């Protein structure tokens, strides 16, 4: 199952957050961790289309190369907390999986900079609860956490060294394709 208390940062800045570019997830916590290990990839660009908060996915698997892409339509249940309807996407935006009613994540802005942040995303396909996801984002795929999102990672009651990071993990991202999927 999944956490819902999870709480937004207080005066939680969207213009910045939301402005079109690309997020690394540096570091995560999986919560409810698969049985076959598999060390991942993922990147996200946040930002506004058409008049609508959009969200476009990445996920990368260095040992297999597979990649794939989701782009979904936010819809805000409080400023810092969001639902995404998501449908999977070929890099170009052809859609592979429909947007569906069980399918949705949604996801808490913790703690946000403008360089820096830690979510809380609650992944629903086929309406059942696949677990609790933390993450801590940068701007910057390279750059370790800084001492503000480990203090928030802290006022959350976690550990950061049950984190996992990504840093070695020979990732690649497609982030053209990432910032071009947000008006598909
Ligand atoms: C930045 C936060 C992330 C978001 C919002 C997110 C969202 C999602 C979504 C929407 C899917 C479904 C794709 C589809 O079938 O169309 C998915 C699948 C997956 N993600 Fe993430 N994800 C995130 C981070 C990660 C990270 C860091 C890992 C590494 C642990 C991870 C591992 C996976 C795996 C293994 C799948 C497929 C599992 C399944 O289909 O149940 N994700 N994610």
């Amino acid at each position: 199952k999944c956490t819902k208390n999870a709480l937004a940062q207080t005066g939680f800045n969207k213009d910045k957050y939301f402005n079109g570019d690309v997020w690394y997830v540096t570091d995560y916590l999986d919560l409810e961790p698969d049985d076959v290990p598999k060390r991942y990839c993922a990147a996200l660009a946040a930002g506004t289309a058409s008049g609508k908060l959009k969200e476009a996915l990445y996920h990368y698997d260095p040992k297999t190369q597979d990649t794939f892409y989701d782009v979904s339509e936010l819809q805000e249940e409080s400023p810092g907390k969001y639902t995404a309807n998501f449908k999977k996407v070929e890099k170009n935006g052809n859609v592979k999986v429909d947007v569906t009613s069980g399918n949705y994540y949604t996801f808490t802005v913790m703690y946000a900079d403008d360089s820096s942040a830690l979510i809380h995303t609650c992944l629903h396909k086929g309406n059942k609860d696949l677990g609790d996801l933390y993450a801590v984002l940068n701007r910057n795929k390279d750059t370790n956490a800084g001492d503000k999102v480990k203090g928030a990672v802290t006022a959350a009651s976690l550990k950061f060294s049950d984190f996992i990071s990504t840093k070695d993990n020979k990732c690649e991202y497609d982030n053209v394709s990432l910032k071009s999927l947000l008006t598909k």
